């Protein structure tokens, strides 16, 4: 179910981040785990290049610290031609905000439209008014 929100970008969930055999045949080479607990699934293989970013699903969380070191990782995944996976448990708010927030800097659209066009490939998208929030303080601080 891993969402392919882009040609170089999935997004999917726990159960994504298992499916090695999948996860070659789609070219990923870069993985982006937006847990605390689970593993780095697949890590002792020498295969990809991870990144953590330990966030929790709470009201209290704040992703926008995280959002520098997403798109820096991206934009090398870009650059370099390879796909990256992007996954919380389970797709829906944590990982979500996260791509949502790259389709609006390093794609021109705001949130409504970024938002708009995830939703529309991953409909169980639902990130809560924490993270909304977190977005909109984001498009301002773009758009300043």
């Amino acid at each position: 179910e891993l969402t392919p929100i882009l040609p170089f970008l999935f997004l999917g969930n726990e159960q994504d981040a298992q499916d090695l055999d999948t996860m070659q045949r789609l070219n990923i080479g870069y993985v982006i785990n937006v847990t605390t607990h689970l593993p780095l699934y697949h890590y002792e293989k020498g295969l990809f290049n991870y990144k953590r970013l330990p966030a929790t699903d709470s009201n209290k969380q704040n992703l926008r610290q995280y959002f520098e070191e997403a798109f820096e990782f991206i934009e090398e995944a870009h650059q370099c031609g390879k796909g990256l996976l992007i996954h919380c448990q389970a797709g829906v708010s944590r990982s979500a905000t996260i791509v949502i927030a790259y389709l609006m800097k390093h794609t021109r659209m705001t949130m409504t439209d970024a938002w708009k066009f995830v939703k529309g490939k991953r409909p169980i998208i639902s990130p809560n008014l924490n993270f909304m929030g977190q977005l909109l303080e984001f498009e301002e601080d773009l758009n300043n």
